[PDB]
């Protein structure tokens, strides 16, 4: 199944930022919060607006911050690219051991995805190698974040800015760098073409058989360079050689070889499914890592 | 449509860990009483059939341990509630959030906060299915996991882990220790009934369809309940209840669309099969997205 870390780490750290009319939800941790700079627009300002001219105008006391009941005194404000810093006067207790990362297309995180500083559901995402997400976020889920926990350390690697015409998300790490080449505007914005990401797929067909579900698997093998020229056809993202390492553990586990598992990818994608399921799935899944996989099985 | 959980942090604050012996499992802490499976007072060899009222009355209060991390919690009286324990402690949770237990229907959903040793590991959408077994993601020593819902600010408890089956599937109880389905909680091999699709859930799917503009299976024609419900068992679909075409009544409304026109619409869609077309980007109709579900995803 598809699992999403735990997210109350995260849930304690989600304020509401409000700016006008403008509402989005803003990430508290010790005395700082961070939120998405569109806060500050208005309507007109959002075709293309000139950020710094824009903040340069703004007090610290235009920004109304809550936590829950209780309004946080903004003391301070800076711009981080895409992101905005609000010095508070208070520090956040619940504020977890965390860092600030910047994920690779093809992992996965967490999303919480908020609405006016609430949490509302929490979701499991693949950065896209286009760079976009296939989220779930409606209006006023700008500056939910996304994560990875490890021990008691939380990764924040994303935070939500805008939807595309096709319906896909895409948004910045927590430095205020949009993944991929989109821009913070109220403008129609397409991707890159998308590939699927092929080290995912293979993960996800090792666990199918570890859930004993094997009807694509064969006699067949493959070099590595010959599934890969395959692979870029179908627009798959090529396997390194350390992708075939990092399956290695699935490999053992099951005692197929990744590259005998490559050959029966390479027969999916040739002939299809043949009206037939994997795990469920019509379709063949890219958004669980090999690590996913390890992890839950 | 994506499948997303309830957030997990409320119920993160009530996990702890409940061991006898070197059987540790997970236990539940709200107020100053614990909830856990009865048979973590099994020894693996009493698991193959245990007699729990003989095991328990051997047991005191300080045979159990109960840790939330590393911190002991002191247990001050127990109880057994058909196959769930009951411990006492002498600290009231100081996270305990408001809630509720509840019995819920085949095909409802919740989500389940999967934990190991009192620690909550991932967090995932399931369904009830019909044959009262969840496809689940558990491992050993992920029993006393529970899954729930969020209504506003109150948790509602449904779902305790206590087993897998032959086949892969979950089964587990109520937090009033009654299970769902018609299995009991011994180391027996123990067949879920056939399993059918959850037809309320398919009709809140096309609702899903139609409210994104995705509409080409609406047809000119109604049913009765009756006749519907006929046909669609013949298909391995479940009837439909009178509470079903309740629950689907915001979805009508926003659509405009009757349940039993629906339903005359996925009578077709069975009849006559997808005729190579897709909804909502599918070939397959789901199952496992209520109308509650619905709604929380698209408004
Ligand atoms: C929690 O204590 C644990 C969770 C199980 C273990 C793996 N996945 C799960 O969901 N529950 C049990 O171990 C449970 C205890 C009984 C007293 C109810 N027994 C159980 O789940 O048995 C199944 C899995 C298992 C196999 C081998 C060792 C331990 C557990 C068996 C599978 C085959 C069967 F169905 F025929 C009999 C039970
Ligand atoms: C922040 O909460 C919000 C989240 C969006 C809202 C819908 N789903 C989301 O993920 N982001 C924005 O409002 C963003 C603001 C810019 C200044 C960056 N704009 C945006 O996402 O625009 C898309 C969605 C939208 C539609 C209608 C009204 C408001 C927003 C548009 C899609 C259609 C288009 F491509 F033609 C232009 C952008």
């Amino acid at each position: 199944r598809k699992m999403a870390f735990p997210s109350g780490k995260v849930e304690g750290c989600m304020v509401q930022v409000t700016c006008g009319t403008t509402t989005l939800n803003g990430l508290w941790l010790d005395d700082v919060v961070y939120c998405p700079r569109h806060v500050i627009c208005t309507s007109e300002d959002m075709l293309n607006p000139n950020y710094e001219d824009l903040l340069i105008r703004k007090s610290n006391h235009n920004f109304l911050v809550q936590a829950g009941n209780v309004q946080l005194r903004v003391i301070g404000h800076s711009m981080q690219n895409c992101v905005l810093k609000l010095k508070v006067d208070t520090a956040n207790p619940k504020t977890p051991k965390y860092k600030f990362v910047r994920i690779q297309p093809g992992q996965t995180f967490s999303v919480l995805a908020c609405y006016n500083g609430s949490p509302s559901g929490v979701y499991q995402c693949a950065m896209r190698p286009n760079f976009t997400i296939k989220g779930s976020f409606l209006n006023g889920s700008c500056g939910s974040v996304g994560f990875n926990i490890d021990y008691d350390c939380v990764s924040f690697c994303y935070m939500h800015h805008m939807e595309l015409p096709t319906g896909v998300h895409a948004g910045t790490d927590l430095e205020g760098n949009f993944y991929g080449p989109f821009v913070d505007r109220q403008t129609a914005q397409a991707a890159g073409t998308d590939t699927t990401i092929t080290v995912n797929v293979l993960a996800w067909l090792y666990a199918a058989v570890i859930n004993g579900d094997r009807w694509f698997l064969n006699r067949f093998t493959t070099t590595l360079n010959d599934f890969n020229l395959v692979a870029m056809k179908y627009n798959y993202e090529p396997l390194t050689q350390d992708h075939v390492d990092i399956l290695g553990p699935l490999s053992a586990q099951t005692g197929i070889a990744v590259l005998d598992m490559c050959a029966s990818l390479k027969e999916l994608l040739q002939n299809g499914m043949n009206g037939r399921t994997i795990l469920g799935s019509a379709l063949l899944e890219d958004e669980f890592t090999p690590f996913d996989v390890v992890r839950q099985c």
